[PDB]
């Protein structure tokens, strides 16, 4: 039907009638045919390097460049708080990838295929117009299915910048429709010897009811570098504060005490994430400088295998057959594709339960950071970044939603767990069956 029809059709009514019955697992939706994407989660990792210009930036800026690499600000003070408006600037550029999408490649947001645990998903940008820049690799796994969690790392070894993360959602909706979604887990960028923690935003899924979803981003975002420095991002738009949609507000701070004050603020950055922002040092309101136009440089995809060289796991792979049925909005083999691979996965989980069989992650392993950890589970070294830059913010390190920060009613739940999902390079060195 034409997307006018959506939101009176039976088929939306019937699933606006679940969605009074959610249980929780947003699989046990009746969503129908025209709201599915044929994308998996899975994919979603690549999200954080679309642009790879900007993704690599903060490994060229040095003691005797940054001024001159620094654009936005051509008087920075140091070469720290440049890379740190680089890695600001990459952080932001993001946005777009993550959040818009799917409204662009589909007509708005849908639901995407839930991932099989085991998923993966890997490509690279070659970057082929910069020899400079070397190839980026992308690397993401599904390491749970119950509940949904995608790890993931995205590395450029010629340059040392490597990142690692990983994501989890819990989502409920309001009577009035609206899909909170409470993100979890954090993501780690490392240029050569210096790290940077960044923590996703809360959001909400609007539009449910017209049958035209998208999303709008709430809460705050951290990016917590190893330097000391810190940059608070804050989401707002319509229906809130501003009123502007997609817009944000961030500052930079010498570190997490002065970000207290938001008069102490190095620089204050605002805009449209989706769209334009600009940049003002210090508080001089009357002097403003362009930080980013999301609209002047198209996101960069990756390089993906042909799908007939691809390896059973590998999203793309695996999915084909429901994918290709969503394309075609046929009912019934959309219903068909999807319980004939999702069955498959019932009998792999029951046979392993009776056999006393667990299922090993691929490239990621689940570290406690409890005090009293697991006897068997692998646990934080002494240096670990997480813990270093999770200090430096006064972050907890509790599997409390994104941001959470300790003393926060949310770290202070009782007997919550403090799980991470870390990438293992050497397992990446050593895997035999997977290519690029
Ligand atoms: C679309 C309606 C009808 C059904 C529900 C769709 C939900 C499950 C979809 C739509 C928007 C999706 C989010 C879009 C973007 C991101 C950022 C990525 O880094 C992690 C996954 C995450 C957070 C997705 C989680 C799943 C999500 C919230
Ligand atoms: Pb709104
Ligand atoms: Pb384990």
């Amino acid at each position: 039907m034409d997307p006018s029809q959506y939101a009176s059709s039976s088929s939306w009514t019937s699933f606006l009638k679940s969605i009074a019955s959610f249980n929780g697992d947003l699989s046990s939706l009746s969503a129908p045919p025209f709201i599915l994407s044929p994308i998996s989660l899975t994919e979603f990792s690549q999200y954080w390097a679309e642009h790879p210009e900007l993704f690599l930036e903060p490994s060229f800026i040095n003691d005797d460049n940054y001024k001159e690499h620094c654009l936005i600000d051509p008087e920075v003070e140091s070469p720290e708080l440049a890379r740190m408006l680089a890695v600001t600037k990459w952080f932001i550029s993001t946005l777009k990838s993550q959040y818009c999408s799917r409204n662009e490649s589909l007509g708005s947001e849908k639901k995407p295929l839930n991932p099989f645990l085991g998923e993966l998903f890997v490509g690279k940008w070659e970057n082929k117009e910069h020899p400079e820049f070397g190839e980026t690799v992308l690397l993401s796994e599904q390491v749970s299915h119950h509940p949904p969690v995608t790890a993931f790392s995205i590395f450029n070894d010629k340059n040392k910048v490597k990142l690692q993360g990983y994501n989890q959602i819990k989502a409920s909706f309001t009577k009035s429709l609206m899909l909170t979604v409470k993100q979890f887990g954090h993501t780690m960028l490392d240029i050569k010897d210096e790290s940077y923690l960044v923590t996703p935003p809360p959001l909400h899924i609007e539009g449910i009811l017209v049958a035209s979803p998208f999303v709008e981003l709430e809460g705050k975002s951290y990016i917590q570098s190893s330097t000391g420095l810190l940059c608070v991002i804050e989401f707002s738009g319509r229906g809130y504060f501003s009123g502007k949609k997609n817009s944000f507000k961030a500052r930079i701070y010498k570190d997490s005490k002065d970000s207290k004050d938001k008069e102490k603020a190095l620089y204050t950055i605002s805009g449209q994430w989706s769209g334009s922002s600009k940049i003002i040092k210090a508080n001089k309101k009357e002097e403003s400088r362009l930080f980013y136009d999301a609209a002047r440089i198209p996101a960069e995809h990756l390089n993906v295998k042909p799908l007939e060289e691809q390896h059973p796991l590998e999203s793309r792979k695996a999915w084909y057959d429901v994918a290709g049925a969503i394309k075609l909005g046929d009912f019934n083999l959309i219903a068909k594709t999807k319980t004939e691979l999702e069955e498959t996965q019932r009998e792999l989980r029951k046979e392993e339960e009776a056999k006393g069989i667990s299922w090993q992650r691929r490239w990621f392993k689940d570290f406690d950071y409890s005090v009293t950890p697991e006897e068997g589970a692998l646990v934080p070294e002494k240096d670990d970044t997480f813990l270093k830059l999770a200090s430096a913010l006064n972050l907890s390190t509790k599997n409390a939603p994104s941001g959470t920060l300790v003393g926060d009613k949310e770290d202070r739940k009782e007997d919550l767990s403090s799980i991470h999902w870390r990438f293992q390079r050497e397992l990446w060195d050593e895997e035999k069956e997977i290519v690029l």
